[PDB]
């Protein structure tokens, strides 16, 4: 099982879709909110990335909700 990590926000319009996606196929996921969390946010520019809702497969990195890659990331 490969770690995913859900970069979400406050002001997330796109977020309830990449949730409700994991959720459903019962694929857990550690959220870090980047308005709340410096760190998070720090973690996630570090990577060269700003933007929400963002996926980490563990260390493979899907800007936005791209179905079919997470789907194959995942399996």
């Amino acid at each position: 099982a490969k770690e995913v990590i859900v970069y979400t926000s406050n002001t997330c319009p796109h977020c309830f879709t990449v949730k409700e996606f994991l959720s459903e196929n019962n694929v857990e996921f550690t959220e870090k909110n980047i308005q709340t969390d410096a760190a998070a946010r720090k973690e996630l520019m570090k990577k060269g990335i700003m933007a929400v809702p963002v996926i980490q497969i563990d260390e493979e990195v899907v800007v936005g909700f791209d179905r079919d890659k997470i789907e194959e990331l995942l399996g």
